[PDB]
């Protein structure tokens, strides 16, 4: 048994205000530097446990051990995000019945079937960087939340956001950003019901009214379509779970459309953004990159076959999700009483933090350049040691939409690359912007066309 390091307090705040800072996840990070693999962090009538190591956390993801549990941050989305795959309780009766009925939408026969989808959002964006002019740059990611929400309405809800028609924000994008960042703000809130608040709950449940507003619109748009789809929504509103037997009632429908157009876009375009920035920061490795493109992607548009081959182009994406996880943490409960790394007791229903930014520069598992963007460390993924690296979370609650979320950033990082020399005109300095999730904030860049032909689709 050890005492446990703690950051500095704030008298009866504890902790708390130490979350009084628009970059809360950056904070824990210096703070897990300064104090190690594990960290206590008190609030008024709440304690979790920061983990860093993956000693401890290769422990915590011990599914006998510990279960997924609701950080305050999901319990606060869950007020939007109800039951929904991302909010659920492992142990309530909607998660695993979701999980059934929605994991055949993830399989690589569906996969295969909304490639054409992704490569059309991609042309699109490909267009869209050609037709600029000379003077003129790009503003990342601004135009990759534009691709990958465009991809997530198409390919899973056969519905058009047609976000490359605009230059200001979808009022869904504002809106859930906005809900986002009131989660974020409300971390650190001592009194969430002081009046001085009442602004921020009438414009929380603005926004959540703006996002079930598009849930009524995909939903009408689906009832009143003729096309015949199997697409996500055709699963939510058909599919039975092969257990109960069961298929979903309309209130958790609602809550999984909007669990996947949050989830299903948001955090794929802070990768494709940070991956682009380290691309342009390492000149070499973007060369690389470019090269595997060109070689690989022969044909108008990349084919299925063509995007599972461009291997760099994956290592590029896992160095990206190492240093910047855009779904920064996760957290977990003890499910009885147990002893954490053979000395923190632990109490049934304690509760844990993952931080995965930290995780992934422990050194005594990556070596000591744990700074360096070097995608080589991930040419053969089977070395890397179980648990030293979870971007997409654990085990029976790992990410479903991993697959999906990696095969639309090769493809699209692929023909980016394919198509464009790309140069960091501003000498841009990494400023990342948390939400809960992460992204980088103001990154632009300039895109010299290659001047290939693009094919039609
Ligand atoms: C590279 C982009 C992505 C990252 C880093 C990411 C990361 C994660 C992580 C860390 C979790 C576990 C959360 C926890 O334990 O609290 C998770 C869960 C989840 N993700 Fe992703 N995700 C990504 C893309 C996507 C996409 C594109 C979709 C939709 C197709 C998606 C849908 C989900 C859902 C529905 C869950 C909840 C699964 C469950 O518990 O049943 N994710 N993701
Ligand atoms: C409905 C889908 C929603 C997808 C959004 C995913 C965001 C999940 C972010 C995980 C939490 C980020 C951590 C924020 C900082 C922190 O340590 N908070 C402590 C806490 O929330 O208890």
């Amino acid at each position: 048994i050890k005492e446990m390091p703690q950051p500095k307090t704030f008298g009866e705040l504890k902790n708390l205000p130490l979350l009084n800072t628009d970059k809360p996840v950056q904070a824990l990070m210096k703070i897990a530097d300064e104090l190690g693999e594990i960290f206590k962090f008190e609030a008024p009538g709440r304690v979790t446990r920061y983990l860093s190591s993956q000693r401890l956390i290769k422990e915590a993801c011990d599914e006998s051990r510990f279960d997924k549990n609701l950080s305050q941050a999901l319990k606060f989305v869950r007020d939007f995000a109800g039951d929904g795959l991302f909010t659920s309780w492992t142990h309530e009766k909607n998660w695993k019945k979701a999980h059934n009925i929605l994991l055949p939408s993830f399989s690589q026969q569906a996969m295969k079937g909304y490639h054409a989808m992704m490569v059309d959002i991609a042309v699109q964006l490909v267009q869209k960087w050609e037709r600029l002019n000379a003077d003129e740059h790009i503003e990342v990611p601004e135009d990759m939340t534009r691709l990958t929400l465009d991809t997530i309405g198409l390919c899973g809800f056969n519905y058009r956001f047609n976000s490359f028609y605009r230059d200001q924000p979808h009022p869904f994008i504002t809106s859930m950003v906005r809900a986002l960042d009131e989660a974020m703000n409300k971390l650190q809130r001592a009194n969430p019901d002081d009046p001085a608040y009442d602004e921020n709950k009438r414009q929380f449940q603005e926004d959540i009214k703006v996002m079930n507003d598009l849930v009524d619109k995909i939903i009408a748009d689906r009832k009143a379509s003729g096309e015949q789809s199997d697409d996500l929504l055709t699963h939510m509103l058909n599919g039975k779970d092969p257990e109960t037997g069961e298929p979903l009632d309309d209130e958790n429908i609602r809550y999984q459309i909007i669990t996947f157009l949050i989830a299903g876009h948001e955090t794929t375009s802070g990768l494709l953004s940070f991956a682009l920035y380290f691309l342009v920061k390492n000149p070499h490795v973007l060369q690389k990159a470019a090269e595997e493109a060109a070689r690989v992607l022969v044909d108008p548009v990349p084919s299925y076959k063509q995007v599972k081959q461009l291997k760099y182009v994956g290592m590029v994406l896992n160095e990206a999700l190492r240093l910047w996880p855009t779904v920064p943490a996760f957290s977990l409960y003890a499910k009885e009483d147990t002893v954490l790394g053979g000395e923190y007791p632990l109490e049934k229903g304690d509760e844990l933090m993952v931080l995965i930014p930290q995780l992934h520069r422990d050194k005594t598992i990556w070596g000591d350049d744990v700074e360096e963007f070097r995608p080589e460390r991930f040419e053969n993924p089977s070395a890397i040691p179980q648990h030293a690296f979870k971007p997409f979370g654990n085990g029976q609650r790992a990410c479903i939409g991993q697959q999906f979320a990696l095969h639309e950033a090769t493809l699209v990082l692929g023909m980016m690359l394919k198509h464009f020399d790309f140069e960091d005109h501003t000498n841009y300095e990494l400023d990342i912007k948390e939400t809960l999730t992460l992204k980088p904030e103001g990154f632009v860049v300039k895109a010299k066309s290659k001047k290939i032909p693009l094919g039609g689709i």
